[PDB]
């Protein structure tokens, strides 16, 4: 009973292992097809303008302009636009651009990284106190939402009330108003909120933020009246794809239950 | 119905006040050192070559950043690299998707893979969270074995143990595993393994077993992360009773100081 229940588990956890396993093969087969495509155009077509601009210009040295290019390479990861025109710069690190980075280190959601050891130092500190530090901001929104839903529910469940309602199935109801209202919140109105500042296209905006409140992986910048609302929102933004991820995880239990009597019935049957 | 969130939002915002100020103060110094000293290669590029001009190395660097959305190109390219979305380096981003640790050096391009992403995440997502949690009740039990032995103040020579001979075992391998420096192999490792994410893998320009660590030191910084908490938690409750007292001592001080 101790460690029997123990080989139940052990069973029931390498068997997961094979779906995320399989997951990823899925995935990569994919993305391979979407997207190694569109990467052979860009590179032999990049070619193209490396063998026109060694013969747009011969006098510079060919196996050194390569160096030059990867010095630069290695030298965007910095905060980095490097001209002689365009030479005068703002920093990446000045009084809120220091403030965001700070902001998605303890939300753990994520090209300019620190180089100082007291920076990286501080931040692994930073991070390791910082991310707890915010899990109970992030659960406290999560339960102060959790209340702002559970009494906007209280009406929506009683105003459908006539004779031979069902308690088993308005349930339902309230979990369709749940995504309706929020992808229309979190979802649809910073997405379109997007188009109109830094002219994102219908589809990128969307990709934007459910990489975003995934805390997976931008518009804050225009080149102080915007940001600190957006903030706002995503703290709470957050705090609704903890959710909506947390449901999925709902039904992929139900789907496993499910599809666990399936093949349960149909090999005893068989 | 006493809210107590709002008052953690504070908490955050003056932590997120100290984090600004401190880093400001960490990197905008060695900020002005590359960026200044940057500008001295690109002013000698122009006299070591008055062959490429002024208006050529704009559009040198226009190149640059349009192929920066792309990626790595010819020689430095066919000497030293593969092509991306291979094989088997599209099934890592697959993996960084999941997990969350979303390195997001090379994201999709095409809409329908920005879609399948989107989905791919939503799916995917609560998905390996059951396989984390799953591993981290397995080495709950791991773990939970090994201290029936040590058990046979020692409940924190305990608490020593784990953080001792986990973070031994979880900075110094997996880093090696996918010389070095010895700061930037934790670095890295701490920034992978609490999903911020993967701190720039480098081509030395001048997978089953691995995926295996990067799970179980994912479960065990979920498992660090959760302790912190706790602790945390502590000494929120060991605060409040502090500023209890040193508020209700200097209350009747005041009833005193009337007489
Ligand atoms: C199993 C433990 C192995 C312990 C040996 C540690 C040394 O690693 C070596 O690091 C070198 C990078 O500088 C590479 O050149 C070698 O290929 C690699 O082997
Ligand atoms: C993209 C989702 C792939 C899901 C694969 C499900 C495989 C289920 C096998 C069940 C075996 C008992
Ligand atoms: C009421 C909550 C305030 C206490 C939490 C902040 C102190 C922990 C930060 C790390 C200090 C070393
Ligand atoms: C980084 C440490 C911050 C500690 C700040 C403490 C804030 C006062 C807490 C009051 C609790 C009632
Ligand atoms: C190598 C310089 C180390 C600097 C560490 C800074 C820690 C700040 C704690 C408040
Ligand atoms: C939605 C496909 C995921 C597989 C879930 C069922 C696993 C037994
Ligand atoms: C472009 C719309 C994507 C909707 C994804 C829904 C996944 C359940
Ligand atoms: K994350
Ligand atoms: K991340």
């Amino acid at each position: 009973s101790d460690s029997a229940i123990n080989v139940m588990k052990w069973k029931t956890v390498s068997t997961i292992f094979l779906v995320v396993v399989l997951y990823l093969i899925i995935g990569a087969t994919v993305f391979k097809a979407l997207e190694q495509p569109q990467e052979i155009s860009q590179r032999t077509t990049i070619v193209i303008q490396r063998e026109k601009f060694l013969r747009a210009h011969p006098c510079v040295s060919d196996q050194e302009l390569d160096e030059l290019i990867q010095q630069i390479v290695a030298a965007i990861n910095a905060g980095i636009i490097p001209l002689g025109a365009s030479s005068n710069q703002v920093s990446h690190w000045d009084l809120g651009s220091s403030f965001f980075f700070a902001g998605t280190v303890i939300t753990t959601i994520g090209n300019i990284s620190p180089r100082t050891e007291g920076g990286k130092i501080f931040c692994i500190i930073y991070a390791l106190l910082g991310i707890p530090l915010f899990g109970f901001l992030l659960a406290g929104v999560g339960d102060q939402l959790g209340t702002i839903f559970g009494k906007g529910i209280a009406k929506v469940e009683d105003t459908f009330i006539k004779w031979n309602v069902s308690q088993t199935k308005i349930r339902i109801i309230s979990t369709i108003i749940f995504i309706l209202f929020g992808c229309v919140l979190f979802v649809a109105l910073p997405a379109v909120i997007f188009k109109h500042i830094e002219g994102w296209s219908a589809l990128d905006a969307i990709y934007f933020v459910v990489i975003t409140l995934t805390t997976i992986g931008v518009a804050g910048g225009s080149d102080d009246f915007y940001k600190p609302v957006v903030w706002f929102w995503i703290l709470v933004g957050l705090a609704y794809f903890a959710a909506v991820l947390s449901m999925i995880g709902d039904w992929l239990r139900v789907i496993a239950k499910k599809t666990k009597e399936a093949v349960g019935e149909f090999r005893a049957h068989a």
